[PDB]
C-alpha cells in the first residue's frame, strides 16, 4: 500500500533527498547540495501522517531507518556521513550523473504541454531535453517555439479579436462625449499584424531563455521514438542521430485539415498562415463552422472585411445549440453573411498572390447546398476551417506499442500512461480529453511532480469551463441544456434564464435583449447547477470565477444566497427566477 | 415549533390560500381568484417537509381539517363551497378588501430597498404604498424616484466610468492598427450629461409604472411616522395628512455630509450636484479619500480634467490598505494630484457660478498639513466627499420608541425588526449592515416574503463582494489581510499573491506589473480562502464568480483543482503559488 508507493518513488525519482524539517544532519546536507548545483527532490516524512511507515519502509531499499537518506535513479547512496565523504573526495558529482541513459526525460513537442512538463521536471533534478520542430503550411508558413497557442491560436486570435472589439469603442465614444467620428477611420492590416508578431517574437525568446534558466536542453528537432526508450532526431541539416531516454511524454499537437477537393491546399489558406499573413485578406469566405472559423470570420468582418461563412449543417457542433444559434444571430446582424446548408466542390485559381505590391490573388469557389442547388461565388481569400488532427503515424513507429483509438490520438490511463510503461501522452493527442491550452499545462505540470517528486495528484478533466471570443463572447462550464436532459430526463431539469443589456450599451444606443443567461439543474439533485451559460461581453471573466464554485458542487440556493457586484453584468446570475417551464418570458 | 409557524403566517399574510397541487377543488378556487383580480400567497402542502402536520395544525383557526382553506388578514373565510357562495353573491370584494388600516404594508423611502420590498409585497396580495421625495441640495438639484443609486450614485458614476476608460480605447486603438490620432480628440461634459440623464429618466418613468401595474399607490410626498401604526404625510402643496398601515418599512437612505468650516455649503458642491451639473468643473478639488472622492477624481482626471484629491489621513479606510495604496499609485501615475496630510479651513468665493453662459465660479481654499505647513491654491469648483449620515429626526418621532445608535442608524434583530413590533428597517439605514445597493435589494425582497407568503429566509450579510471603480478597478471579496491577520495571528496565515498583465496591454505598450492579485488563506482550516483581492480591468466581473464559491467555504485545492480558461486576467487564480512568507518576487 504504502509500500507500493515508496518503490515506485525511489524508482522513478532522478535524485531525492528523505529527511525532516527538524534535523540538522538533513540541513547539512540539502546545504551540501548545492553548493555542488545539484537539484533534488526532497520529502519530509515529518509533514505527511504517515511518515513513520514510509521510514521503515525504507530500510528495505537501505537497510537503515534514519534520515536523511539520499537516493539517485533508484540506488540508494547514504546517510550523512557517506555523502560528506563523496563530497570532499570528488566523488559526488559522478555519482549524480550516473544513468542507464542519456536523459531522464525527453519530451516530443515544444507546445505549451510540453514546454510546462519540462519545466516542472528540471525543477527537481531530472536532466530534460525538449524536442520541437514545426513543419511549414503548404506555402511554407513556419514559426518559433511555444506551440499552437503561443504562436498561431489563442495569442494571435484574442489580440486580434480585441482589435475588433476596438471599433464598437470607437463607436461608442462618440455617444460618451469624445468629439472624434467613426465614419471616418479605418484600419490597416499590416501594422496590425506587425504588432502582433512582435508579440509572439518576445514569446518565442522568453522561452528559450525560460529552457536555458532552468538546465533544459532544447533542441530544435523533429523526434521519433522508434523503441521504448530511443528517440530518433532529424535536424536542421538532415542530420539523423539517436537519443535515449528514461521517460517519454508525447506532446506533440495537431494541425489543421483540408477537404479532399480540387484547388483547396494549392489556393486556399489555415488558421497556420492567417495570423501573420502579409497582405489584407480582402473579400473572404471561411469554410467550416467551429469556434476556429466563427472567432476568425468573427473578426475580419469588425476590421471592415467583407466575410461569408459556409456551413455544412449546424454551428458550434458539440456546445449548446441555442447558445451556438444566438451567436450566430448576432454575428449575422453585424455584418457576416452565411451560406447554409452547404459544401465547397472545387477552387479555382483566377489570380495569383501578388506578392511584390502586397496584394491577395483572385479566385471563383464552386459547391452546392443540401437541396441540390449551386453555388458559385469570386473571393480573395479561402480560408479552410474543417477540424484538426494529429499525424502520430510521423512521431510514432507502429512497432513501439503504443495503442491509438480511432481518431489516431493516444489511449492513456487517468494518469496519463499509454500502454507502454515508461511512455506518457499528454494535451491534444490524449485521446478523450478536452484540447485546451489550460488543460495540456496542468497534465504536464502534474505529471513531472508525479515521476520525479513522488506526488500523487491526478489531473481532474470534469467540467472545464470554456470561451467562444466571437463578437458577442459566449463562455460556458458544465452540460449543455440538450445533454442533460438527455442524461436526466426532462422532467428533472430545471432551467433558469434571463436576458439583460450592460449598463455601457445604455448610452451607446446598443441592443436591449440580446445578451442572455441561464442556469441548467437537476430537481432531484438539490437544485444542482449542471451547466452554466452566458453570451456577453468579457463572457471569460465573468465564466472563470463560477467554475470554482461548480467544481464544489454548487446548487441554485448557493446562488441565491450570494450577494450581487452592482453594476455589473455577472451579478445577474444571483437573482435568476423565471423558468423555461413556466413560460414566462426572459426579456427585462 | 410548527405551530408558531403557522400562528405567524395567518396573523400577517393578507390573502393566503392553504392548498394541495393534486385537488382540483383548489383550482377551482384559484381560478375564481385569478378571474376576480384577487392577488394572494399559496401555500402548497403536498411540497412540503411536514405538510401533514401543518393540516391537523390548521384546524386550530377553522375546526377543519382538510384543503383548500383561505384566510384574509388572519381571518378564516370557508371552504370551497363557502368562497363560491360568496362569489355567486357578490360579498367576495368587500371580504378580501376590509382592513384595520389603510394599507397592509406603507415603505417610506422610494429607493432600491424600498421600491424592492413594495413591489414584491404586492404580488402576494398586499395592499401597498410606497412613499418618496427627494429633499433639494443647498444649490437646489433635485431628480426623480428610484433612490441615490439610480440617480446620484451607482448608475450615473459607472457611466462616467465608462467615458472615461474609453480615453485609454481611444488611444490602444493605434497600436493595433486603427487611424486616429487621438491627440486631436477632446471631450464634451454636457454632451455626456445629457445622454446619462436620458437614461436616468428613463429609469424614473419605469419605476412608477412598475408601481401602477403592480397596484402600488406611489405618493410624492414627505413622510414621518408618528405612532407605530400611523403616517403623517406632506405633499407638494405642504398638504398634511395621515395615513395607516400595518407593518411599516422605513428605507429612507441617506445624504452627503459638509465639514463644519466657513464657505463649504456656500461654494462646494458634492456628488449629489456632480452628476447632472450644466457646465464642466474645470479645475477641481476634491476633498475626503473614501471610494466615492477616488471614483470622481478618477474619471475626471480621465475627461481631461485638473484634478486634485485632498487627503486627511489614509485612501480608502476599512480597505486592505496594501491594495488601496496600489489602487492610488495607479491614480497618481495617470495624473491626479494628491495633497497628503491636508485638511480644509475655508472656501472663499471670488468669481460667482456664471449660471448664463454656463461657466463655473472660482474659489480660494485655504487649509493646512498635518506639520503645520499651510495650503492656500484656487479651484473652479470643489467636491466633498467626507461621508454620509441619515438624519432619522426628520423621518421619525422619538416618542414612537424606535432604538437608534450613536451614529443615528437603526438597530434591528437578524429578521430587521426594530425596537417596535410593527416597524422594519432595510438598507443603509440598518445599522452595521453593508451600504450597497444589491444588499438592500434583496434584505428588501426576503422580508417581504416573510410577511406576507410565509416564508423563513434571511439575508446572510456576511463576505459581501465590492467594487471600486477607479480607473483600475479593484474587487474584493471577503477579509482584507491586516483583518485576517489579527483575527487569527500571523503566523496561522499565509498569503499567495502575483502580478500580471492583460494580454490586451500588451499590442498598447501599457505597464507590465501594476495589475496585482492574491488569496489571503488560514492554514489551521484546511487552507480556507479568507479573503480575495484584485486590482485590474473589469475587476467586478472577476470578482463576482468567486463570491458563490467563497460563500461556499472554498479553500486553496478548489482553486487548484480548477482549470483556467485562456486567454483571460481571471484564471491567474487557478494558478498561484508564490507566498509572501517565501519572499520570491511576483513580478511576470
Ligand atoms: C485558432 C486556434 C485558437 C485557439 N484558441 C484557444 C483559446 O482561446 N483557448 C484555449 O484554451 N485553447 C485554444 N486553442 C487550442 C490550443 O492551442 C491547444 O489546445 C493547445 O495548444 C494544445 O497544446 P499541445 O501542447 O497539446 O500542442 P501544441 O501547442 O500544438 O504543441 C505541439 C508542438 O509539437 C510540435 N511537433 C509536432 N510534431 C513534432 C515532432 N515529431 N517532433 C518535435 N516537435 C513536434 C508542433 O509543431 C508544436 O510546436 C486554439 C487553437 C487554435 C487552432
Ligand atoms: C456616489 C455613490 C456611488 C455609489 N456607487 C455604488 C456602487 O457602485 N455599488 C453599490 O452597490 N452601491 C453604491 N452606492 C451605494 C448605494 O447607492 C446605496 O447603498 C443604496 O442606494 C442604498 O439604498 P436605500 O434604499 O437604502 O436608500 P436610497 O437609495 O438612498 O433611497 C432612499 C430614498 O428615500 C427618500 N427619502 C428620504 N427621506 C424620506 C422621507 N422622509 N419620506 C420619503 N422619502 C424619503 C430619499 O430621498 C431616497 O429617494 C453608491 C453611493 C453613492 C453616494
Ligand atoms: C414638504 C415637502 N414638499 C415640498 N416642500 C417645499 C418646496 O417647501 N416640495 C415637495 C415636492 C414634492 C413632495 C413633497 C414636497
Amino acid at each position: 500500500g504504502t509500500s507500493q508507493w515508496l518503490r515506485k518513488t525511489v524508482d522513478s525519482a532522478a535524485v531525492i533527498l528523505f529527511s525532516k524539517t527538524t534535523c540538522p544532519y538533513c540541513k547539512k546536507v540539502k546545504d551540501v547540495l548545492a553548493e555542488a548545483k545539484i537539484k533534488h527532490a526532497t520529502i519530509e516524512l515529518d509533514q505527511l501522517s504517515n511518515g513513520s511507515a514510509i521510514q521503515k519502509c525504507l530500510a528495505s531499499f537501505s537497510k537503515i531507518e534514519t534520515v536523511p537518506q539520499m537516493f539517485v535513479r533508484g540506488k540508494f547512496i547514504g546517510d550523512s556521513q557517506t555523502v560528506l565523504k563523496y563530497y570532499s573526495n570528488d566523488e559526488l558529482a559522478g555519482i549524480v550523473n550516473e544513468s542507464k541513459y542519456d536523459y531522464d526525460l525527453i519530451v516530443i513537442g515544444g507546445g505549451s504541454g510540453g514546454l510546462a512538463a519540462g519545466k516542472e521536471a528540471a525543477k527537481y533534478g531530472a536532466k530534460t531535453a525538449v524536442l520541437d520542430y514545426v513543419e511549414p503550411t503548404p506555402i511554407g508558413t513556419t514559426w518559433g517555439l511555444g506551440g499552437t497557442c503561443v504562436n498561431v491560436g489563442c495569442i494571435p486570435k484574442k489580440l486580434m479579436h480585441q482589435a475588433g472589439l476596438l471599433s464598437h469603442a470607437l463607436e461608442d465614444a462618440e455617444h460618451f462625449g469624445w468629439s472624434l467620428d467613426r465614419s471616418k477611420i479605418s484600419h490597416n492590416w499590416s501594422t496590425m499584424v506587425e504588432g502582433v508578431q512582435s508579440h509572439i517574437g518576445s514569446l518565442n525568446w522568453g522561452y528559450k531563455v525560460a529552457l536555458r534558466d532552468n538546465q533544459v536542453t532544447y533542441l530544435n528537432a523533429k523526434g521519433r521514438l522508434i523503441s521504448p526508450h530511443e528517440v530518433q532526431i532529424t535536424d536542421k541539416n538532415q542530420k539523423v542521430s539517436t537519443i535515449t531516454g528514461n521517460k517519454i511524454i508525447l506532446a506533440t499537437g495537431e494541425r489543421p485539415k483540408y477537404p479532399e477537393i480540387p484547388g483547396a491546399v494549392e489556393y486556399g489558406i489555415t488558421s497556420d498562415d492567417l495570423f501573420s499573413l502579409p497582405y489584407f485578406p480582402g473579400k473572404t469566405l471561411v469554410i467550416g463552422a467551429s469556434y476556429v472559423a466563427l472567432e476568425c470570420a468573427g473578426f475580419l468582418a469588425s476590421l471592415g472585411g467583407d466575410v461569408t461563412v459556409m456551413v455544412r449543417s449546424i454551428l458550434l457542433r458539440g456546445f449548446d445549440q441555442q447558445m451556438a444559434e444566438k451567436v450566430g444571430d448576432y454575428m449575422e446582424n453585424h455584418g457576416v453573411k452565411f451560406a447554409k446548408l452547404c459544401v465547397p466542390d472545387e477552387i479555382k485559381q483566377l489570380k495569383v498572390v501578388d506578392t511584390e505590391n502586397n496584394k491577395p490573388g483572385l479566385l471563383l469557389v464552386k459547391g452546392h447546398y443540401t437541396d441540390g442547388k449551386k453555388f458559385e461565388e469570386e473571393f480573395e481569400t479561402v480560408i479552410f476551417a474543417v477540424g484538426r488532427e494529429p499525424q502520430l503515424s510521423k512521431v510514432l513507429c507502429e512497432t513501439v506499442g503504443v495503442k491509438l483509438d480511432k481518431n489516431g490520438r493516444v489511449v492513456c490511463t487517468d494518469d496519463e500512461q499509454t500502454t507502454v510503461s515508461n511512455v506518457y501522452a499528454i494535451g491534444d493527442i490524449n485521446a478523450g480529453k478536452p484540447q485546451l491550452t489550460p488543460v495540456a499545462i496542468q497534465a504536464g505540470r502534474y505529471l513531472a511532480r508525479r515521476l520525479f517528486a513522488g506526488a500523487t495528484e491526478l489531473t481532474d478533466y470534469s467540467n472545464v469551463a470554456t470561451t467562444v471570443f466571437t463578437p458577442l463572447e459566449y463562455g460556458a462550464c458544465g452540460l449543455s441544456e440538450e445533454d442533460a436532459i438527455e442524461k436526466y430526463g426532462d422532467k428533472d431539469i430545471e432551467v433558469y434564464h434571463s436576458n439583460f443589456k450592460p449598463l455601457e450599451w445604455t448610452v451607446a444606443h446598443r441592443e436591449d435583449n440580446v445578451c442572455y443567461m441561464k442556469l441548467v439543474c437537476r430537481k432531484s439533485d438539490n437544485m444542482r447547477v449542471l451547466g452554466l451559460h452566458v453570451l456577453g461581453p468579457n463572457a471569460g471573466e465573468i465564466t472563470q470565477g463560477y467554475a470554482v464554485a461548480i467544481k464544489m458542487g454548487a446548487t441554485k440556493a448557493d446562488f441565491d444566497r450570494t450577494i450581487g457586484i452592482h453594476p455589473t453584468c455577472s451579478e445577474t446570475f444571483t437573482t435568476l427566477h423565471v423558468t423555461k417551464k413556466s413560460g414566462v418570458s426572459p426579456i427585462v
